[PDB]
């Protein structure tokens, strides 16, 4: 065809190919197969403004098949987003705006970081949830202030991953009809023909969840794809999967339809044969005709600027009609917590006892009253995790204004949805499960950390104290596994007051996820934690119980439920003439950020007798106790028995702490 | 009423009484599932309570692990080594009846469960092993390996992504000997299933390619028996039998409510329930002799007979195929063939190899010399170098193939590997990029807990991966596994270390081994060349000695950073600093050595210690102490040629030297 549409589509293909050739690295097959569908979505259906890529009401887009990144970068560049030709010529290079997989925060117009398969779809589900929640909270009368779609492109690999199955079940249950996923269905995986590992009916599975499924038989037919997208948008009650049958590496005589086109450059000669197949006559690489830029200018820039202008005008009128509502929305879009929200938070008195899951619950209910942007839930453990907002309604297909989310037994989808909710903007979000099952959502926590998303995890039942449910349900290594990960704050509060401070720090976060590690069992309120708690916990470690002498005989370090044990041990040590300091370390990461002077004041370099106590793996503790110190931890799995019995047998008693401290002196 | 109904109500009352006594546990599912489970156990399953490890028994996985009293009741009543006193010690310290089923702890328990989703996926792995072994060993009418794999699961299992992955895989492989009974009761832990779950499970399973059979009344054992018969008759598709039950059936006030899921019924409710069953036994934990006799006839005698017939056939088979039979006997016992290691490669000085490639060379050497080897990759065979080039693919058309194509299903691969190892007869491995070890982490955890000697081939271990960028570059993955109890983590420094590491992985009997391997070529190290197996077996060793008996500094490194450390040693010597270099391929193996050995490697008198590893610094202070330092990476990576990232992140001789001098 000689149409401008076909030329634009082939420009996307050749730009992707040429950038991959020049990098000598990347994935050309999918941009070649998927260019027509993506072009159709991008220029004929999506509402977006290249000049304002963070427009709050733009249609969102997730490239779940992140390896196809050049498809996205081509579209951004061609459309007038701030991705330049020189940027494309630096694909996969040090410090470029065009990294091998899409990275939120590094490239204008990229809505989510993808690459790990499956998560893109689950993240988009979260964005769609956020859109409906915000629309229900803020829209009034004729002011459809929040009103947009959520689009994704995925491939076969995405649909094999369990996290996409979870997310797709959840999305159908919530009737998220503004979620539309285009599935690049090309019968090919990295290792070879898809039929060597996969033969299910994706269409029937999705209908079984409750999705609308539309098939496009010829992926090069943009009229068919446009009809499908129009059909998807007219269905209001079901999320839609459009299965678009394409040829991977379309155009390549020798690589099309083969896994060879998936994951490395076509090569010099194959590239020429491919351009020949496209009737692409340009002799120079990275060629774009001005009329292609003009095509995108009319269909994307002009349309998106008009849409944004009309939205801005409406927002002005909305703000006149509903000043307080509009003001709350502006604050939420900007991630601002209401002045004084924290004055609402609880305080635990001396001589009181409370599990930190319960103080966490009390805090969640205090936040729900004072922070209108709060939105979250649990993976089918609301009662156990204590995450429920008792004065709020449930988020359901029938009431999107409800704040309580029922994720079901879907930890990984929850973790990814939370990222989508945070990416959308407007909401402060959290999700709960047992700490032991944090492992189920680990890859999504890793994406939150990389994307710098201030989500909050409520991880309860943090130790062998869990008791009867046994070793499959008792965390051991989970703390270390999170503490080692870049850009994740891990806070394990020692009592009710430390937990209030920990939640405060989680809610105030702007650039990193925060994992709150909480007990099933009641903890006593600590005298040393009671005053100035927020400032103490903010330091990460502090002296919870001072020694009598300026220079201690020994320093006891402990976290969470072990701080009370360490304090009891300090008392018993003092009877025997050993003068111990006790340090509560609710957060190693926050402590490490403190000044050398502060750290020296808590852990003086002159005191080398140091004993750490924590019901979790010993891994990582020698950073603080050193070669001459010691650690009472747990480096085996747990047991099935009443929790107090296990704790006793595993050595978490005053008598045992005292003995081990003396052996070390 | 019938002896069947009596036996069933006995299962129900024993479960309730044991949970009452423990004041802990989940009674609802035992109550609802007792009839279906009784039917399976006594009418279809072939098993010998007297010999619970019989190699050709039908395997059983209670995927809904919280219903554990259901299993303990059946085991006890059937004559397995689970006593009445054991039942009376449900959930107590040291008992044989822990809150969730624990393989290796309790006679007759085939798999540890509790983490939802994984039971089903583990069962898929057991089914794969059964067909692979059948294809390899059966000849003519000697069906030596010929049994079923059954599981019971609930709604929670079927919401988890891992069960979805595993079911897609099981249908693709046409595992018709896998039969899953789905206790479908409309309730999850937090209340009505319809608060979070409304999909058609039956239609989803049909879409995968499973046979699906509905039983409308979970109390109708004749209908349940018909469904299982129909399941067994269908040889090409795995079967899901959706059994519609009432959770906590029999309880006037808790039946059909989440209230019966996870707490004891309570004293008063237990009476009302027992009244509902027309159960008139005045004493707790009561079993009529006629119930024991029912199980003796339908389970013990049947299973004894089946095992004896199997023994007879095995003997006859061995006369016709002595080599095969000897091989099977050794494999069932986890024995590796005498001299199998003579076959392994050796890397000469002056040669270069990526450790993924040396791993692939070893994989192909093992395939030749160890007949029990069986494994694959999660759609990364080409990149992980896991493929056995002289072997066929494991498919629906040829179960004898050794190369498994797991597809993009890391978690199900991990759980399937556990099932393969549980079955017995096979040494198994699975590969993916190390960065995606995170996707199968909960299955690694169950391998460690169950003590299964599976092997993970984790390639592309660091920022050296390069252009694919930070989502594909491991940072914290080493620490995250090193911290886990009972997991061996080995990061070989060159081709020879990798050969030794594979040998240690294959020889394992009681813990999983993670092999951490490079995309990029590494040089062969002089100090690793001789006695490599014994050196790597120690976990850490001096790869390049200092000149003096007491070094000025110790450089510690692992994997790809050992060559850098040796280079740095050379540079330091020129400036009058005498360094010792220690290669630490495995922290866990070093930790297991004597204090005497450790002192020989990291003498306490040398406190100037500097560790180098392209990963998180977390954990290194165990070795470098408060006075030492570490050059690691505590941020995410970047998209660029791998050598550029390595330079920018400070992994150069010049920077190592600079920093070492700084702490002197
Ligand atoms: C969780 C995860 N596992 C494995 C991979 C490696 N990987 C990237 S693409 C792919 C298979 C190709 O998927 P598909 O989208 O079907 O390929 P296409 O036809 O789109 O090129 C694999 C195994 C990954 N990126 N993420
Ligand atoms: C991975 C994981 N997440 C969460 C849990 C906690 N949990 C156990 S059962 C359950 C609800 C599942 O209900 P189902 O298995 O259908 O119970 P039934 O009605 O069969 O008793 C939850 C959230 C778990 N065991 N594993
Ligand atoms: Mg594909």
């Amino acid at each position: 065809s000689h149409s401008i549409e076909q030329l634009s589509i082939n420009t996307i293909r050749t730009l992707s190919i040429d950038a991959i050739e020049k990098a000598n690295s990347g994935h050309p097959g999918m941009p070649m197969g998927a260019a027509p569908m993506a072009y159709t979505l991008w220029t004929q259906f999506m509402k977006h403004n290249p000049n304002n890529p963070t427009w709050f009401n733009r249609d969102r887009f997730v490239l779940s098949a992140g390896h196809g990144s050049m498809l996205l970068y081509s579209l951004l560049h061609l459309s007038g987003y701030d991705v330049t030709m020189d940027d494309l010529k630096n694909f996969r290079q040090w410090g470029s705006k065009t990294p091998g997989h899409p990275e939120y925060g590094h490239t204008a117009g990229v809505d989510a970081t993808t690459g790990p398969l499956g998560q893109g779809i689950a993240t988009a589900v979260g964005m769609a949830m956020a859109e409906r929640h915000l629309a229900a909270k803020y829209n009034r009368d004729a002011y459809n202030i929040v009103d947009h779609y959520t689009y994704a492109i995925c491939g076969d690999g995405d649909l094999m991953e369990g996290v996409s199955a979870e997310a797709s079940s959840l999305a159908a249950h919530l009737q998220l009809g503004r979620l539309v996923v285009l599935y690049d269905s090309n019968d090919i995986s990295l290792d070879g023909d898809l039929n060597r590992s996969f033969s299910e009916s994706v269409e029937d599975r999705y209908k079984a969840y409750g999705w609308q499924v539309i098939r496009v038989e010829d992926g090069n037919d943009i009229e068919a794809i446009a009809k499908a997208i129009e059909e998807a948008k007219a269905d209001e009650k079901r999320p839609t999967l459009i299965e678009v049958r394409t040829t991977i590496g379309f155009g390549s005589p020798n690589k099309s339809g083969k896994s060879a086109s998936h994951g490395s450059p076509l090569g010099v000669e194959e590239t020429k044969l491919t351009k020949e197949a496209y009737a692409w006559t340009a002799e120079q690489d990275f060629h774009v005709a001005e009329e292609v830029y003009e095509n995108f200018r009319k269909t994307v820039q002009d349309v998106g600027e008009t849409a944004q202008a009309e939205w801005n005008t409406m927002l002005g009128e909305y703000a006149q009609a509903y000043p307080e509502l509009a003001n709350e929305l502006q604050a939420a879009m900007n991630g601002l917590l209401p002045e004084g929200w924290e004055q609402n938070l609880p305080t635990y008195e001396l001589g009181s006892k409370a599990a930190t899951r319960n103080s966490s619950g009390a805090v969640i209910n205090a936040i729900a009253e004072s922070v209108p942007s709060f939105f979250g839930g649990s993976a089918d453990l609301a009662g156990s995790n204590k995450t429920y907002m008792n004065n709020e309604k449930d988020f359901t297909r029938d009431d999107y204004s409800g704040k309580n989310i029922w994720y079901g037994v879907r930890e990984f989808a929850m973790g990814a949805a939370m990222n989508g909710i945070a990416l959308h903007g407007g909401l402060k979000t959290y999700g709960g499960t047992f700490f032991v099952f944090s492992d189920y959502l680990r890859p999504a926590i890793r994406l939150a950390a990389l994307m710098q998303l201030p989500v909050t995890y409520v991880f309860t039942h943090d130790s062998i104290a869990v008791g009867e449910d046994g070793p499959t349900h008792e965390p051991i290594e989970q703390l270390a596994a999170l503490r080692a990960m870049p850009n994740v704050s891990v806070i394990r509060p020692a009592d009710g007051n430390e937990s209030v401070a920990a939640w405060r720090l989680a809610l105030e976060s702007t650039n990193k996820p925060t994992a709150l590690v909480l007990t099933r069992q009641d903890l006593p309120t600590l005298e040393g934690a009671k005053d100035d708690t927020y400032e103490k916990v903010a330091k990460g470690a502090y002296v919870v119980s001072a020694s009598k002498k300026e220079t201690a005989d020994v320093i006891l370090l402990a976290t969470g439920s072990e701080v009370s044990l360490a304090v009891e041990a300090q008392k018993a040590l003092a009877v025997d003439g050993v003068d111990a300091s006790v340090v509560s370390m609710p957060s190693m990461d926050r402590f490490e950020a403190q000044t050398a002077e502060y750290k020296e004041s808590v852990l003086p370099k002159a005191v080398t007798k140091r004993f750490a106590i924590e019901m979790g793996a010993t891994f990582g503790w020698h950073r603080y106790v050193g070669l001459e110190g010691d650690v009472l931890g747990i480096d085996t799995f747990g047991a099935s028995a009443p929790g107090e019995k296990i704790m006793e047998e595993y050595g978490f008693t005053v008598e045992n702490v005292v003995r081990k401290v003396k052996e070390m002196l």
